[PDB]
């Protein structure tokens, strides 16, 4: 399983409730990550999504409710509810977009991790989750310097070991 999520200079991630607004060159990557496959996300997220359910994109909602739905969507639990979904789809892929809440979910079950280190600084008042880089194991990491100091970013890729 994999996490796709962008942090920059202090490792932020996004905001909790003030809506202020979104980047277009740091959405299409928060997208575009997994996009076309199993993405699971937080209920919360799945009502702000851009649309529901995403187009060309499985999306699936987490929430503690036993009655929970979504229009289109999956509707799970916590990362046994969603492991249970790729079980019986083993032919796309399961990985999980967000929210923080659901990160630190599935921390303890991600087998691969993909973080954004943007040399930029982004507001916020929610940060990542503690992530276990020790359990993990970096198989991939380089930074792009683009023609913006702020939208620089690094591609890192982990892979769960045992």
């Amino acid at each position: 399983t994999a996490f796709l999520w962008a942090q920059d200079r202090d490792g932020l991630i996004g905001k909790d409730g003030h809506l202020p607004w979104h980047l277009p060159d740091d959405l299409h990557y928060f997208r575009a990550q997994t996009v076309g496959k199993i993405m699971v996300v937080g209920r919360r997220t799945y009502e702000s999504f851009p649309k529901r359910p995403l187009p060309e994109r499985t999306n699936v909602v987490l929430t503690h409710q036993e009655d929970y739905q979504a229009q289109g969507a999956v509707v799970v639990h916590d990362v046994a509810a969603v492991f249970a979904y790729a079980k019986q789809h083993p032919d796309q892929e399961l990985v999980i977009a967000g929210g923080a809440q659901i990160f630190t979910a599935f921390k303890d079950d991600v087998d691969t991790l993909l973080v954004t280190r943007l040399a930029g600084s982004f507001e916020g008042d929610t940060k990542m989750i503690p992530l276990n880089w020790d359990d993990f194991t970096k198989v991939s990491s380089r930074t792009v310097e683009d023609t913006n100091p702020a939208l620089t970013h690094t591609y890192e890729v982990w892979q769960k070991k045992a």
